[PDB]
Order: C-alpha cells, then sequence, then structure tokens
C-alpha cells in the first residue's frame, strides 16, 4: 500500500476492507452541522514530562516516538474518558501549498495535518488498544503557510538524517508543547486510523485553530523519500487520504 496511481487509498480496500466500514476517517467537517455540545470539557495536555527518543522514516510519513512505559506525556478531559499517553506523532502533508491535510474545514485543504497518537492507558499497551472502539485518541492540528514555527525548527533540521525509507535518528528532548496552537477549542467525532490497517478506534480530536510554518519548513519535508536507499527517487509528498463518508455519524464542538 502507498499513494501511488497502483496502490493509492482507492486501492486499499482489497487488502484492508474495513477500508470502506462504517467509521472511516478522515472526513470533512461541516461546520455548520457541526454540534455546539455544552457537556463537552476543557481538554487537558500534560506535556511537560514528554520524553522523545527517535525520529524514523518508516516509508509513508515520519514519526518521533515517545517513551510511554509511564504517564509522562498524557491527554485526558474532552470527550474522552481516562487517560491517553502520548506514543508518536507524525505529519501528512502535499506536493504544493493548496493540498495536504486530510481532515478538511467546510472543504477547505490546508498545507499539512500533524497527528499526535495516544492509547487509553487502561489496555495496558498500543497493541492491545486499536483492538478497542475507544483505544485511540488523535489529535489532530492542521499547518498553514505564513510565518515559521520556532518549535518545528529542531525536526526539519533532523529531515536530512532520515531521507530514506528505515532510517532513524536519536531525537531526545523533543517538546511537544512547541507544535501547539494558541486555542484548544475543537472538533470531536469518532474514527479511524487515516492509513491502514484503518482500525476503527478513535476519537478524533481536531484543533479549531491551525499553527503556521513558513514555505521553508514545508520544503524541506517534500524532500523526504517514499524509497529505501539505493532504490529509484520516490518523493513523499501527498501523504494523505481523501475525505470519506460522514455515514450516520456526528461532529460536535466544544464551541
Amino acid at each position: 500500500w502507498g499513494y501511488g496511481k497502483h496502490n493509492g487509498p482507492e486501492h486499499w480496500h482489497k487488502d484492508f476492507p474495513i477500508a470502506k466500514g462504517e467509521r472511516q476517517s478522515p472526513v470533512d467537517i461541516d461546520t455548520h452541522t457541526a454540534k455546539y455540545d455544552p457537556s463537552l470539557k476543557p481538554l487537558s495536555v500534560s506535556y511537560d514530562q514528554a520524553t522523545s527518543l527517535r525520529i524514523l522514516n518508516n516509508g509513508h510519513a515520519f514519526n518521533v516516538e515517545f517513551d510511554d512505559s509511564q504517564d509522562k506525556a498524557v491527554l485526558k478531559g474532552g470527550p474522552l474518558d481516562g487517560t491517553y499517553r502520548l506514543i508518536q506523532f507524525a505529519f501528512h502533508w502535499g506536493s504544493l501549498d493548496g493540498q495536504g491535510s486530510e481532515h478538511t474545514v467546510d472543504k477547505k485543504k490546508y498545507a499539512a495535518e500533524l497527528h499526535l497518537v495516544h492509547w487509553n492507558t487502561k489496555y495496558g499497551d498500543f497493541g492491545k488498544a486499536v483492538q478497542q472502539p475507544d483505544g485511540l485518541a488523535v489529535l489532530g492540528i492542521f499547518l498553514k503557510v505564513g510565518s515559521a514555527k520556532p518549535g518545528l525548527q529542531k525536526v526539519v533540521d533532523v529531515l536530512d538524517s532520515i531521507k530514506t525509507k528505515g532510517k532513524s535518528a536519536d531525537f531526545t528532548n523533543f517538546d511537544p508543547r512547541g507544535l501547539l496552537p494558541e486555542s484548544l477549542d475543537y472538533w470531536t467525532y469518532p474514527g479511524s486510523l487515516t492509513t491502514p490497517p484503518l482500525l476503527e478506534c478513535v476519537t478524533w480530536i481536531v484543533l479549531k485553530e491551525p499553527i503556521s510554518v513558513s514555505s521553508e519548513q514545508v520544503l524541506k519535508f517534500r524532500k523526504l523519500n517514499f524509497n529505501g536507499e539505493g532504490e529509484p527517487e520516490e518523493l513523499m509528498v501527498d501523504n494523505w487520504r481523501p475525505a470519506q463518508p460522514l455515514k450516520n455519524r456526528q461532529i460536535k464542538a466544544s464551541f
């Protein structure tokens, strides 16, 4: 599976049949149909204690991993029940500034999208949580091009070291708080992972307010390779899945 014409999103259903299930992601956020729910609590992000370990090129994107052996970096509050610990964060981006995010707002596409992945500690490990309807909590953050994001530079300067599939690099003391928007206003709905296995185990929490990044930051993202080293060079660009049918589900707003 991939993002190409022969193995792209339109083909994933052949190997992963849930691809056309009932609670697939991503989706279009229709702001006029989203329902203001007064019973939603503020989100509670505790990341001062976060411990980053490494960054890796998995062949479909780049992931920053975190030590999830104790409640060091956690998410709770909002629509969530229990504590979810940060396991990884990744990005989805495009070939141009006009496309890239997975989720869309009234059909509008952002330059990229940041996903902070967290699992329900009630289930003991990540592997057990992805087998649960309330197993994960992904925090989605939209990226728009404007001014540079101080907090994202550390990530950008290390992309050179993990250009190709399988490459990984020690990546300690990275603070995720540097990637948060000012506001925590969000939209929330029940969905799935956006890449196979597309498990319908996620509580999506998409932040209203986008972060700005400079043109040159995003540019270094587009220099990543899908391919392994020593193979024909395929630029890692447009690694995002098209919006799926809402199908009955309803999107709630904390605002």
